[PDB]
């Protein structure tokens, strides 16, 4: 959108406008390898956010994500997104902050300085906007037998929720 105010949803929404044209899967489409670092990435990403989101209060607590992440990398295992593996635990190659989410929230950390200002808001900002690419990303998961970015971020959610919770 481009309003004097926004509100909402104002990068979520140029977000969303990146995302469209970002084209997750029209790249996959015309970049055979676009679509290797996007089909195993995004839900590797969904992996890593979860490494993230889940680790983020985790390592408030002084917890373990590590196991979470070897739950998280088994659905990454099984998803076809495989690339590091330790003490028998695994992640996909693609693991770090999400190729598209890193570019669609670095576009609006340099576009929106003000919702992006707060250090604790470019950080929640990419987590719904790994939520809006499994919308681009969910398609690249139809030409093949690979899970949907909800089917496998809610498997990975639940290891992320599962250790989310933990007490408190």
């Amino acid at each position: 959108e481009g309003r004097a105010v926004l509100t909402s949803k104002t990068v979520k929404d140029f977000m969303l406008q990146k995302l469209n044209s970002l084209d997750i899967k029209g790249n996959a489409s015309k970049d055979p390898a676009y679509a290797r670092q996007t089909c195993e990435a995004i839900l590797s990403a969904v992996y890593s956010n979860n490494k993230d989101q889940c680790c983020k209060l985790l390592i408030s607590k002084g917890v373990s994500i590590t196991p979470f992440l070897k739950e998280i990398g088994e659905a990454a295992q099984n998803a076809g997104l495989p690339g590091e593996i330790k003490n028998g635990v695994f992640t996909p190659g693609g693991a770090g902050a999400n190729p598209f989410v890193v570019p669609l929230i670095a576009s609006a950390s340099i576009k929106y300085p003000h919702m992006f200002i707060n250090h604790n808001q470019q950080v929640s900002f990419k987590a719904y906007a790994e939520k809006i690419v499994m919308k681009e990303v969910t398609p690249l998961f139809n030409k093949g037998t690979m899970p949907t970015p909800q089917q496998f971020q809610l498997t990975i959610e639940n290891i992320a929720n599962k250790y989310l919770q933990n007490a408190s």
